[PDB]
């Protein structure tokens, strides 16, 4: 079993963007969700401006070219797909969700983390403060934000 | 990407069981939570005594053989696999819970479906009285219980 990637120097690009932040502000929380797992991990992660990266982030709503449809403010606020070619790894942000960079709303580093989480291969925690637990629930100080050690037992299990 | 099983006939084997209920009621609460798939696809189920069957079916505490070791009472009460070969599409079941056939306690027929949702490739659901939420909760009456629309055309668009 155990789904992971067979390599450790990964790629990823951002297809497309969400109106409700500026450009920089989405690169910024995506690029700050990386370094989270280049932190406690030996993987490396390089962005592609074009083609197909291993990791294809986006923004999409209702029907976006899946399985599995979005649906509407609240409730699913994105999926990610476990490590593997094609779609899998990918992350899909929900855009009919209203993406923050601050505490209010849906923060986009918050949940891309944690689908990042999935992307490299993690499971859901029972612990209600690791990121990987299965429920968002906004910060009332972002610096307060940290891996809980289930979070680092996990993607260090699959890597090193 | 969509994980299913590639044939609609499947087979499925207690490979052991938990000291909690007796023999008859394990293998009516895994017959019943099958049943509860059956009625709305166009799967079938067939029990195997000996040798591998699709979905092994086992009762086990902390580490069993595979790369996700139980933790003790409470908190994660079960996990199963997506489909495919080996111990993909097996159900695993806790047995520091205590497993119970009523309302009271860990309900083994009420796990037992969530998890063979999994086995058949289902993700959760954001439905809070769907079978597969991601968290577990007694009901009052079991009788009170029935698959929600979303469990329903979830199975169905997978199989039919
Ligand atoms: C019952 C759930 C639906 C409830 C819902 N949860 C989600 O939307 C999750 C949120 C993930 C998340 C959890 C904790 C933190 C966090 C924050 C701070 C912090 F400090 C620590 C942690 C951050 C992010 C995103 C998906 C859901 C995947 C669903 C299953 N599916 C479908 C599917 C299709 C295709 C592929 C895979 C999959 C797959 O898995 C995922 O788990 O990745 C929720 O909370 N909604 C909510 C909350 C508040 C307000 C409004 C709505
Ligand atoms: C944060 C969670 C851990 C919380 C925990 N939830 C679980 O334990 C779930 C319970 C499933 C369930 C949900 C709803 C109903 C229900 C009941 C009545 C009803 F009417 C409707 C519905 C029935 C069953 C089992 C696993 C967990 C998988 C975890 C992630 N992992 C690891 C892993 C390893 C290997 C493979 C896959 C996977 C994989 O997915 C799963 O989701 O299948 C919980 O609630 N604990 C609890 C609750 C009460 C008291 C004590 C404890
Ligand atoms: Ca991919
Ligand atoms: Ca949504
Ligand atoms: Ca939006
Ligand atoms: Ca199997
Ligand atoms: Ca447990
Ligand atoms: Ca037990
Ligand atoms: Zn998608
Ligand atoms: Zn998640
Ligand atoms: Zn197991
Ligand atoms: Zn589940």
């Amino acid at each position: 079993g155990i789904p992971k990637w067979r390599k450790t120097h990964l790629t990823y690009r951002i297809v497309n963007y969400t109106p409700d932040l500026p450009k920089d502000a989405v690169d910024s929380a995506v690029e700050k969700a990386l370094k989270v797992w280049e932190e406690v991990t030996p993987l490396t992660f390089s962005r592609l401006y074009e083609g197909e990266a291993d990791i294809m982030i986006s923004f999409a709503v209702r029907e976006h070219g899946d399985f599995y449809p979005f649906d509407g403010p609240g409730n699913v606020l994105a999926h990610a797909y476990a490590p593997g070619p094609g779609i899998n790894g990918d992350a899909h942000f929900d855009d009919d969700e209203q993406w923050t960079k601050d505490t209010t709303g849906t923060n986009l580093f918050l949940v891309a983390a944690h689908e990042i989480g999935h992307s490299l291969g993690l499971f859901h925690s029972a612990n209600t403060e690791a990121l990987m637990y299965p429920l968002y629930h906004s910060l009332t100080d972002l610096t307060r934000f940290r891996l809980s050690q289930d979070d680092i037992n996990g993607i260090q299990s699959l890597y090193g």
